[PDB]
């Protein structure tokens, strides 16, 4: 289940970082609108640039927190709202978080592996929700 | 407190790891007996290997695991043998485990930030307690 894919993912954490953010980029090129300095790189270029493997690592970091906290993949209203006061996302609207775990069940699905897609799924769209409700545009 | 010290270790955890192995590494020069591969390199050398940090952060990855099923800083018997069982761990005694949290609380003790260093000494006793129970010489 969703618990279960958490330690799954955390103890690959940066490749399984590092390949669902560049699966968002390569399904949703225009996301680069927000990382004007990732234009014209492939993906292992991407990869030996420190701000791209330095956000990836964070997202997924502190994402497997969130996840870790929710309750039936429904997250802390508190989580929310500490990524809504975040100062580097003040230019994010909930369809940038949308992509992202769109196109990271999209991952789950095509991997070999066993996770729980239809659960990342509903925390995508639980976080989206509690972004809303804590501000986001 | 300890619950919040995971949150803070995981929200950054490959520095964190890197940082407190090398603490480690350095306190007990005699441990690298266990880390052939890191003898002759400083500190900013090992960082710049890839497999330096990819290690640190699937140790630490474990540990948190650990720290966070514990219950009053008393880590599960059944982690504990995981930890005894591993064949990585086959020529290790509780020794290694007491330094690496000397190290560890050591490092909390100095950064200047608001660890429960407290608890950390206890869960590194407590979990060198049940290391022995579980079989570890
Ligand atoms: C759970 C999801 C995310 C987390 C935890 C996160 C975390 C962080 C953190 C800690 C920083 C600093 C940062 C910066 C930033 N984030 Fe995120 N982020 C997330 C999602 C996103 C998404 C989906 C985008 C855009 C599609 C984005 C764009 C940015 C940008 C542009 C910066 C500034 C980076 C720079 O200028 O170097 N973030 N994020
Ligand atoms: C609570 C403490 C510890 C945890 C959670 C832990 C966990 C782990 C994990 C997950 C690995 C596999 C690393 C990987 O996949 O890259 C590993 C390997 C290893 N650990 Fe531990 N460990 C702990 C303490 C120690 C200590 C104290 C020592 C020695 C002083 C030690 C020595 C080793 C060695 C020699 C390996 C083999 C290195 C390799 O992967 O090639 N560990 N440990
Ligand atoms: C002493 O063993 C270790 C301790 C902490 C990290 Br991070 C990595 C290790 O290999």
């Amino acid at each position: 289940g969703f618990k279960q894919d958490i330690a799954t993912l955390r103890g690959d954490l940066r490749t399984y970082a590092q390949d669902i953010f560049l699966a968002f980029l390569n399904k949703y090129p225009d996301e680069k609108r927000n990382f004007k300095n990732y234009v014209g790189k492939s993906d292992q270029e991407l990869k030996s640039m420190a701000k791209f493997g330095d956000h990836t690592e964070k997202v997924f970091n502190l994402m497997m927190e969130v996840a870790d906290r929710a309750t039936d993949c429904v997250p802390l209203a508190s989580d929310a709202s500490t990524l809504v006061q975040m100062k580097q996302h003040s230019g994010l609207t909930t369809g940038n978080f949308e992509k992202l775990f769109v196109a990271l069940v999209e991952y789950m699905r095509a991997s070999g592996q066993s996770f729980d897609s239809q659960s990342w799924d509903r925390f995508g769209k639980n976080l989206v929700s509690a972004l809303s409700s804590a501000g986001m545009k």
